[PDB]
């Protein structure tokens, strides 16, 4: 039984008064509300919003039985007696409290019929997590398939079909019951911690999520390197075995950006080693040398590290003296039995330990490492006794990767000032993508059913802030012989996900360098694929860097007022343009790729498909996956290269797909230094921009430029323009008012400014793009 007593306004915030003790209710943004219970006592901080100190000026009106607290979109109405916060945006009713707060901790809502609820970051049970119940508290799921309520990276956080985010801001032990136990209730539960919830409304799904990463953080843009080829296997076990796997890459001409060094760098057992942080030299007997070597041939070196300094490691002694390490309640440092060993955990929360942890990152980063890969940040395990700085093991558990993520963001930005971070985690926290964390699924299992998992733990997780989600790709776990079929479909895929990152235990090769001539022969041309489309996939990674926009989509997005399609984890978008369904069986001979009404092509075909509805059959092959391309599209491309130190778009080409049902179409491609961290922030970018309008007797596009450039900037690009279904009725052609002819014969045979192929429906238009806006019409 509770009831409203009085209430202030204070900074813009308001405090309520019950019998039961004081609300804090501040407006983080206009479309944002931080709900702080018990806001008189003593608390963790919050985790989840980027500016915690932000309150804007909202509205306050007062009516007998109500209280109104409005920003913009967003307005809290709270009922007095019984006392019960509910949300509005207009006056479309978002999220009820039932009973609200009570005692533990415990947050009870109203769920509407016929709700669809997303959320509760990496699980494997359907994308609609309604009637489902489970636990937030980050741990391992080594081998998991098809099935999982519990892995790495969860998230307090669910999205609705009402287009709310609702986040529960509370790093501890909890759960989450959303309408299981009782169909029509949202249950939020902890041990301790943080007795606050955040709601964030929008009018689409897209600009939900802008005004989510608007108050949770805003991924900063990774450097370009990190959308290349990785080189990764568990685990390189010498430097002549990384040397040799950096020149099988460049033997059997796949890119190369990146090799990941695992924990033998360190030693050359799987335990007992874990804390020395430092180069096993019997194995590396010349690392700097080996790293610099690598950098001459444009490949960065990323290594691992954890958590974790085992009692027999180096570095023991001196972490103890320092007091680096989380204590038992006695005070001494505590240590515990892990797989690898018994050890201690260093305390990111402190100021010890971030300072002891900080200096070791500094000084192999000063030796050559370009970036960092942090394993078991769940923490893998976290003893309930364990007392960190502020708090015990069980209060503060989903919050120690997000902090690790933050103090070694930190130092990097400040040993490299010039620099973007590379940071790659498996454990984190709402909002630890402002820190730039990159997140993948862990030690999947090498089969099909690990393979069809992906799309829904990728869409799950961008959906809720993490853009760079991806897969070990040809799987992690277990097997004893390659599995052909599934490592090709993996590696596929791989091309239209975030990273692309193979990686598996080293009994069965991950680099599809180590492949067989066929498994080669496929995989080459798509790796550089990849390459080409760099692009496309960093301009999407630019618009998330803006607005939250996820890389890969889900296809809900396609039409948000039907519902069902949010139970769709088969089909998704890899940015605007291109509707990918993976592979995730042996010997499918077609698939039915339920594409949004409109008109698409075959990327690999051409062909031309018109959908009212009906999905469209396609059949499977096994050199590609099918990818269809929305009509409208601007598909920009760059020659191939090795590395992405050698990138440039002194030539673009770029793929235009005409269809009169789309009379105006846009497309964009970002271009900036690919590493400068504040290229964004001070316009030190060149944004090319394309307009397409399509009528009955016209085809113009309008090109520009704009943003104040950066070093290196091509003055004039080459461009080569393919419209794709183009009319065979086009007679001429002006480039700024200049009228050439359109050739229609010996398209792919003469150095042609405009020509017509009629036998593939495409015209070639070559011309030079500088500065200067230039217009292109074609006319009948
Ligand atoms: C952590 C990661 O999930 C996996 O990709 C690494 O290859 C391994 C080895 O460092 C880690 O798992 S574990 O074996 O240490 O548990
Ligand atoms: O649609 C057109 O413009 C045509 O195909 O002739």
């Amino acid at each position: 039984a509770v009831f409203y007593k009085e209430h202030k306004l204070r900074n813009d915030g308001l405090v309520i008064t019950t019998n039961q003790g004081n609300i804090r209710l501040q407006f983080k943004s206009e479309a944002a509300i931080e709900v702080l219970y018990r806001a008189d006592s003593k608390q963790l901080p919050s985790f989840a919003l980027a500016q915690p100190e932000s309150a804007i000026k909202a509205q306050l009106t007062e009516t007998e039985n109500h209280l109104q607290f409005s920003g913009g979109t967003l307005t809290a109405r709270i009922q007095k007696r019984p006392f019960a916060i509910s949300y509005y945006r207009d006056s479309e009713l978002l999220l009820a409290e039932e009973s609200g707060f009570q005692v533990k901790i415990n947050f009870r809502f109203y769920l509407s019929p016929g709700e669809k609820i997303l959320g509760g970051g990496q699980r494997i049970l359907g994308m609609d997590r309604r009637g489902q119940r489970f636990p937030l508290y980050n741990r391992a799921h080594y081998g998991y398939s098809d099935h999982s309520g519990q892995m790495y990276f969860g998230l307090p956080a669910i999205m609705s079909s009402k287009q709310y985010i609702l986040v529960f801001d509370n790093s501890a032990s909890g759960a989450m019951d959303i309408g299981k136990t009782e169909s029509d209730i949202l249950q939020l539960e902890a041990k301790s911690g943080r007795s606050a919830y955040i709601l964030v409304a929008g009018n689409s799904y897209p600009s939900l999520i802008e005004n989510f990463t608007q108050v949770t953080g805003r991924q900063p843009l990774p450097p370009r390197w990190a959308l290349g080829s990785f080189a990764s296997r568990f685990g390189y076990r010498s430097e002549a075995e990384t040397r040799a796997t950096v020149q099988k890459y460049k033997t059997e001409d796949f890119p190369l950006d990146t090799i990941v060094l695992d924990l033998y760098w360190f030693g050359k057992d799987i335990k007992g080693h874990m804390g020395n942080l430092d180069w096993d030299k019997e194995n590396f007997p010349t690392p700097l040398d080996m790293m610099a070597d690598f950098k001459q041939q444009g490949v960065k070196t990323v290594l691992i590290t954890e958590p974790f300094v085992l009692t027999s490691s180096k570095r023991w002694d001196d972490a103890v003296k320092a007091k680096a390490l989380a204590k038992d309640p006695q005070g001494q440092p505590k240590a515990f039995e892990l797989y690898f060993g018994n050890g201690g955990i260093i305390d990111v929360f402190s100021k010890e330990g971030s300072r002891w942890f900080s200096s070791i990152y500094k000084d192999l980063s000063k030796q050559g490492v370009a970036g960092w890969w942090g394993d078991l940040g769940e923490p893998e395990m976290h003893p309930e006794d364990t007392q960190h700085a502020i708090g015990d093991a069980d209060t503060v558990h989903n919050a120690y990767g997000h902090r690790w993520a933050e103090m070694l963001y930190q130092q990097q930005l400040d040993q490299f000032p010039e620099l973007r971070p590379f940071i790659m985690m498996r454990a984190g926290f709402v909002g630890s993508q402002r820190y730039g964390m990159i997140p993948w699924t862990g030690d999947v299992s090498r089969t099909w059913g690990g393979l069809a998992s992906q799309v829904e733990l990728a869409l799950q997780m961008s959906l809720l802030g993490f853009g760079y989600i991806h897969s070990d790709l040809g799987g992690f776990a277990d097997g004893e012989t390659l599995d052909k079929e599934m490592y090709i479909r993996w590696l596929q895929y791989g091309v239209f996900q975030p990273v692309y990152r193979p990686h598996g235990q080293d009994h069965i090769p991950s680099e599809p360098v180590f492949q067989d001539e066929e498994t080669k022969a496929i995989l080459r041309p798509l790796v550089k694929l990849r390459y080409r489309m760099l692009p496309y996939i960093y301009t999407a990674a630019y618009q998330n860097t803006l607005t939250g926009m996820p890389l890969m989509r889900p296809l809900f997005f396609s039409d948000e007022k039907n519902p069902a399609l949010i139970d769709n984890k088969t089909s998704y978008f890899w940015g605007d343009s291109l509707l990918v369904t993976p592979i995730t069986q042996a010997g499918v001979e077609s698939v039915s790729i339920p594409a949004p009404k409109g008109v698409w092509f075959d990327f690999w075909k051409d062909t031309r498909y018109q959908t009212d509805g009906a999905p469209l059959t396609l059949p499977t092959d096994l050199h590609t996956i099918p990818v269809l391309v929305k009509a409208g599209a601007f598909m920009p491309y760059v020659p191939a290269v090795s590395t992405t130190e050698d990138y440039r778009s002194d030539s673009l080409e770029i793929h235009y797909y005409a269809d009169a049902s789309v009379p105006l179409a846009q497309g964009e491609i970002f271009e900036d230094d690919g590493k400068d961290p504040n290229s964004i922030k001070r316009n030190q970018f060149d944004l090319l921009t394309l307009q397409a309008t399509h009528t009955d007797n016209q085809l113009h596009f309008q090109l520009a430029r704009t943003g104040k450039g950066y070093r290196g900037m091509p003055e004039r690009r080459a461009t080569t323009l393919v419209i794709h279904n183009a009319s065979d009725q086009y007679q001429h052609l002006d480039i700024n008012g200049k009228t050439i002819a359109i050739a229609q014969a010996d398209c792919a045979s003469t150095p042609a400014l405009a020509c017509y192929d009629q036998e593939r429906r495409q015209l070639q238009l070559v011309f030079t793009w500088g500065r200067e806006a230039l217009n292109l019409r074609l006319h009948k």
